[PDB]
């Protein structure tokens, strides 16, 4: 067989778990609650053909005396039934069972890199339990693999069998990173982004188990990357007016783009480091036209990958993290309704602000997911609560010099 390179973010993973082999804050728990019935053979056999459609969950990370290296394999794995309709709470006995899987931390050289399980807690109510390795897989590959699963399920049991998957393999994005890594480009864009970050600084943070507190709100007065950039100047806004910062960097992920006309599971995103200049007397439309400059003077050199730039230079570039994003579209579990809830998402980027908005919706969706050595319960409510109006002020009147306003508590 042939091998492959771990990438950089692969590698940091690999190292830290291996470094802390009793930490569990690598999985990634997800749960999808399908009311009605589900036939547990039939399921088996769509999760057979996703997992070899989507070929990241048949990768294995090996050690040997050239480097750490990955190849396809052939993954064993189980799909359990559990069947707790006797049980005096049953969402108590599921989620226990869930919780005494993801707890447990995975071997990465030899063992289960992804969970698959089925739970009935009820007649007519099923769930549908999946776990990864943040090495192998993130959220949105995840949602993808379930909504693969969803319609090849739907399909095998009314007799039809499904279409042909809208996926790439993983060995496209392998082979194209193998041959980027001897790139001239990539010396480009290396290049590039250390003459950016030179003279860089620290990185404005509001710093002092993973931490979460959701609002939602609606806001009056675009598209989607108008509010991108939005809530990007916004934060870096916020962040100057708290810490008195004129230098702020932000973390902004990327799709990293390079001729896959396909969706990849398991291709990650690279998050870019956008540093904002607050110079006095600037307002919201000067920020976020300095926001938009600056990303398009970055966005060709976007393939360099974020931990490779952290480690040709000097503990991170940014604290806080801006994901906007729509709520993924339901599911339909073989004409059923399936919704899914994320138990564990990833580690801590110090901050990470989530933004999900619904099309022709005015109410958002402010998501604050915080390191608990940085944060408390408190330092991060009140942070959104200080955020969230200082946003509702920028939105009312972009001719207002961010200095002239003055927020609250």
């Amino acid at each position: 067989s042939t091998t492959y390179a771990l990438s950089a973010a692969q590698t940091e993973i690999w190292l830290a778990q291996q470094l802390y082999p009793d930490s569990p804050v690598y999985n990634i728990a997800q749960y999808t609650v399908i009311e009605g019935v589900i036939e547990p053979a039939v399921f088996e056999a769509a999760l057979r053909q996703v997992i070899d459609e989507a070929d990241t969950l048949r990768l294995q990370f090996i050690d040997s005396d050239d480097g750490l290296r990955q190849r396809i394999g052939t993954p064993a794995w189980s799909m359990p039934v559990l069947d707790l309709t006797a049980q005096a709470d049953p969402q108590a006995a599921a989620q226990a069972w869930m919780r005494a899987d993801y707890q447990q931390p995975v071997n990465l050289t030899q063992g289960p890199l992804f969970c698959y399980a089925l739970l009935k807690v009820a007649p007519a109510q099923w769930m549908w339990y999946q776990r990864y390795h943040h090495i192998m897989m993130d959220g949105y590959g995840a949602y993808l693999i379930a909504q693969r699963v969803a319609y090849v399920y739907s399909a095998l049991c009314e007799g039809t069998t499904p279409a042909e998957c809208d996926f790439g393999s993983i060995l496209q994005l392998l082979e194209s990173d193998a041959q980027y890594q001897i790139s001239a480009q990539r010396a480009q864009d290396e290049a590039y982004w250390l003459k950016h970050c030179a003279n860089w600084s620290e990185p404005a943070t509001l710093a002092s188990q993973r931490l979460r507190q959701t609002t939602y709100l609606a806001i009056q007065a675009p598209d989607a990357r108008r509010l991108a950039q939005f809530m990007t100047a916004a934060m870096a806004a916020y962040l100057y007016r708290f810490t008195g910062e004129q230098d702020v960097v932000l973390g902004l992920p990327v799709k990293v783009r390079f001729g896959a006309d396909r969706h990849i599971p398991g291709m990650k995103s690279n998050t870019l480091p956008l540093r904002l200049t607050m110079r006095p007397g600037m307002n919201l439309s000067s920020l976020m036209q300095q926001a938009a400059q600056e990303m398009q003077s970055g966005l060709r050199h976007q393939r360099y990958p974020s931990e490779a730039l952290r480690r040709q230079l000097g503990q991170r570039l940014f604290g806080t993290t801006v994901n906007v994003m729509p709520f993924d579209l339901d599911l339909s579990f073989g004409g059923y309704s399936a919704t899914n809830h994320n138990l564990l998402n990833g580690p801590a980027e110090d901050l990470m602000l989530g933004v999900y908005w619904t099309p022709g919706s005015h109410q958002l969706r402010i998501d604050f997911d915080a390191n608990p050595a940085c944060y408390t319960p408190e330092g991060l409510g009140a942070h959104q609560r200080r955020f969230i109006r200082f946003m509702q002020v920028l939105a009312a009147d972009a001719t207002q010099p961010i200095d002239s306003i003055d927020l609250l508590d």
